[PDB]
DNA sequence: GCTCTACGGATGC
DNA sequence: GCATCCGTAGA
């Protein structure tokens, strides 16, 4: 039955546990943390629990410790040897930040497996797992502590045995879905990479952020002065009611939806919608970036700099990775204040002293992925010759030379292309393009006619989703879309759009995770003596940010060239598609100041 | 009748 | 009285 052996109680017992632990091809590890403080070994993290089959759990107490932790480090760092933990990122970060132990080897996390089996479902707690997947272990839930009495050793042992059972069931479930090698070769190493990113943080100059904040606040005072002058009274710029009054009630064209439609037929008609738009953009910047970042900032003393530590979400409908605490991914790009000041929220994100930011983006990634999946011969030959499809779309749309395509113009062409691929209608295309309804419909017809393989892939993806109830990515991840067969046409169409989008975007996410893993492997081979993160303590790169197809690394100046070569090679060789996977590598003294490193 | 993500402020029942 | 909702930013 449910047993708790205390191996950290005798020399021979602990040594036998270690020598049996090394041989085991798969165990479950759990952390026992009595959190009187909210990162310390023997003060917060109290112990370690290890479970193999037959409802037995071995608890290693980290109280009194040097030799216990040394042998646990030896086994936990390359003892097979698969460690199963609930919330792998949390466990890895806690181990690093408390006792300086890095989980080296193959990891498994029942959370990641449950998300694999049904990514559109809810994040199941471990109890939630036991009730659903392992009902025969339900009597053990009384013993995962409680909100009042935890007993961290007993809670750890119960969680470890439950995680072992749950992952044993989920392993067979994943093999049935043919997602097991993908789980073990792609998904879990990506989890470790993300935890290592979370440990790294991203450098953050408070001085630069304070400078930007002061300029933005002076600009907001000026903007409020103009807005109260362009209207007449001192209304509220943060109230949609106080905006829909003054707007649409004196001379405008319409509650009333005072949204960024004030760009349309209002920005070129009255200057207050532009002033309101600028005020809203700077207010977004302040209240969603600089105020959160100035309160989320944390001083790294070893690096002698401030850093921001985001939390990776990773439980996503499509396999993407987002972040929680500051929401770093959505930090705005540069924009101009006239007083011309350049608000660069990314310019506040800086490397350590003597360091460089290295950012490697995937060139038109989902175009290439879709060209491979659809086998569209036209797109294959076009983008295998180094062409920029976004540039050519922008040129043929505007009639301008492709070489004279602006970066913002390229963004609109990119949005048009991806929207068309992902089920955008004629009305939305007309809005985003300026053309009429019929013109946008004919544009979509021409897009599907010249890229015949793309239309065939769209139809086949929807047909196979109806026939199977799910869609599959390039590397085998499935998403279930029960609305694909809904009688209501809106839910059915929504599921078809999600089917195509999930296929292509999940495949791109899979490629990006693979590239992250392979870059990490090559970096470890090239600089074996470097620290894994900024919390492990500088040679090589450090992976401070992930941008769904872009990997930010923060390398040393001397290692910049080698790191860029490594990153480019790994990103281009992640997957052998019918397309080439070109990566654009940029270097700079800051995230907001990056120059192309032609290499 | 583009998808995905989070998140501040405001509706909104 | 809080709970989502939505518009917003990235991608
Ligand atoms: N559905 C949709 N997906 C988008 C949109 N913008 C970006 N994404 C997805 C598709 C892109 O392939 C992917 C990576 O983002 P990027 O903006 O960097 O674009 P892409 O890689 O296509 O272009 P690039 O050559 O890097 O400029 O993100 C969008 O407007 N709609
Ligand atoms: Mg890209």
């Amino acid at each position: 039955t449910f047993s708790i052996i205390d191996v950290a109680s005798d020399r021979r017992l602990f040594n036998t546990f270690i020598k049996e632990w090394k041989t085991k091809e798969r165990y479950s590890l759990a952390l026992a943390c009595e959190k009187r403080e909210h990162d310390s070994d023997g003060l917060v993290l109290i112990g370690l629990s290890v479970c193999w089959g037959a409802r037995d759990s071995y608890y290693i107490s980290l109280q009194q410790v040097s030799e216990r932790l040394g042998q646990v480090r030896s086994c936990l760092s390359r003892p097979g040897g698969v460690v199963v933990t609930y919330d792998i990122i949390q466990v890895y970060k806690t181990l690093v930040l408390s006792c300086g132990i890095s989980l080296a080897g193959n990891c498994e996390d029942p959370k990641v497996a449950c998300w694999l089996l049904d990514p559109g479902s809810e994040e199941r707690t471990l109890p939630n797992m036991v009730t659903v997947y392992c009902p025969e272990e339900l009597p053990l839930l009384d013993g995962l502590g409680s909100a009042h009495a935890h007993c961290p050793r007993v809670r750890a042992a119960t969680k470890s045995v439950l995680v072992h059972a749950v992952m044993n069931h989920l392993t067979g479930l994943l093999e049935k879905d043919s997602m097991l090698d993908l789980f073990r070769s792609i998904e879990m190493p990506s989890q470790v990479c993300l935890a290592l990113l979370e440990l790294n943080g991203v450098g953050f100059s408070v001085e630069e952020c304070e400078r930007q904040k002061h300029v933005m606040q002076a600009k907001l005072t000026a903007l409020e002065s103009q807005a109260y002058n362009l209207a007449g009274h001192s209304f509220s710029l943060t109230s949609i009611d106080d905006i829909a009054q003054v707007l649409f009630l004196e001379l405008h064209l319409p509650q009333f939806s005072t949204t960024k439609d004030i760009l349309e037929k209002l920005r070129p008609l009255h200057p207050l919608p532009g002033v309101i738009l600028e005020w809203r953009r700077i207010t977004n910047a302040l209240t969603k970036v600089v105020f959160p970042l100035q309160r989320e900032k944390q001083y790294h003393p070893t690096l002698a700099m401030d850093r921001i530590y985001p939390i990776a979400q990773t439980h996503t409908a499509t396999g993407r990775v987002s972040f929680t605490e500051p929401n770093i991914q959505n930090v705005p790009k540069d924009f101009e204040i006239c007083m011309a000041f350049s608000v660069s929220m990314r310019h506040a994100f800086v490397p350590f002293s003597g360091g460089m930011i290295l950012a490697a983006d995937y060139s038109q990634l989902e175009l290439r992925v879709l060209a491979h999946l659809s086998k569209d011969q036209r797109l294959l030959q076009v983008l295998n010759g180094g062409a920029d499809v976004f540039r050519c779309i922008a040129a043929e749309w505007k009639g301008v030379d492709p070489e004279t395509v602006n970066d913002s113009l390229r963004q609109q062409a990119k949005q048009i292309c991806y929207g068309i691929i992902y089920g955008m209608g004629a009305k939305s295309l007309g809005e985003q393009m300026g053309v009429e309804e019929n013109d946008a419909a004919c544009y979509i017809e021409s897009f599907k006619a010249r890229y015949k393989g793309i239309n065939a892939f769209l139809k086949e993806t929807v047909k196979n989703c109806i026939k199977n109830g799910y869609v599959q990515t390039l590397m085998g991840r499935r998403r279930y879309l029960p609305g694909i067969s809904n009688t209501n046409t809106h839910i059915k169409a929504h599921a078809e759009r999600q089917a195509v989008n999930t296929t292509v975007q999940g495949s791109a996410a899979d490629i990006v995770k693979l590239a992250t893993v392979n870059i990490q492997k090559r970096l470890r081979k090239t600089y074996p003596t470097a620290p894994l993160s900024h919390q492990h303590t500088l040679r090589g790169a450090f992976f401070v940010l992930q941008l769904h197809d872009e990997l930010i690394y923060e390398t040393r100046e001397e290692d910049l060239i080698q790191v860029a070569q490594i990153v480019k090679r790994e990103m281009e060789s992640a997957v052998k598609l019918y397309v080439k996977l070109k990566a654009k590598v940029k270097v700079g003294p800051s995230w907001g100041n990056l120059q192309d490193l032609d290499l």
